[PDB]
């Protein structure tokens, strides 16, 4: 599950929602999805889930993300899909490459890992890939 | 997550695995995987994830088979995705099956729950399905 305050890309509108904003009005945006291919295509959110509170773990990422989800969360890796409590500094996760073009993935090295902090997790359903980018990292849906 | 005794049928060998000893021996069997529009493929285990000690609760499906998972595990419906804590007696799931007379040939059929069980410890696993990101567990068309 992802923490609240998460950030999501809408690539049809240009809006970035927080996590928590979309299952609590059940938006029905698009994410930035990944194929098996390593490629992106917009796909709808069709499930909402509100998953109560747990405890998050932070992945601060080479660039200045940190995404923040629950340690079973899947991550998109160099070595394909790993438990967020499984990678350690070090380890490279999936990230999209900038969008201006200043083929689509690029791989960026784990900072640090941050303690474990209690915070409202949540999950969507994406369309067909089952996959979005969040806080700019290629997660698991 | 699925608990340990989880049925994975790999449609390739025809052969049925238990979840634990799938991801204990990190084996890459097939697993029969539903597609968007609902058709089945075999598609490939890819990665393998021991959960551990979970609550699960049980749905005994129609025919006979008993799929134990955490009460937020996903089940394919005609409705979507729904978390199996949240299905009742009556609801019906996806199982595919094959012709009988009365891409994969197996074609996704629906079959109703007979009953819900009460929440239990058990290790569970969780497996990656290469693409589809689904598979038949139990006989029911899970999330993975
Ligand atoms: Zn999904
Ligand atoms: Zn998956």
């Amino acid at each position: 599950c992802l923490a609240e305050g998460t950030r999501i890309f809408d690539p049809v509108t240009g809006t970035t929602h927080r996590i928590e904003d979309v299952v609590d009005g059940r938006k029905p945006i698009h994410v930035v999805a990944a194929a098996k291919d390593g490629t992106l295509h917009a796909r709808p959110v069709v499930s909402w889930f509100d998953q109560g509170t747990r405890d998050v773990i932070g992945l601060r990422i080479a660039g200045g993300a940190i995404l923040w989800a629950t340690p079973d969360h899947k991550v998109l890796t160099e070595y394909g899909w790993r438990a967020a409590g499984e990678l350690r500094k070090g380890d490279r996760v999936a990230q999209p490459r900038r969008f201006d073009g200043f083929e689509e993935l690029r791989y960026s090295v784990i900072r640090e890992v941050l303690p474990t902090r209690r915070a409202r997790t949540f999950d969507l359903e994406v369309e067909e890939l089952h996959t979005l980018v969040a806080e700019g990292v290629v997660v698991h849906n």
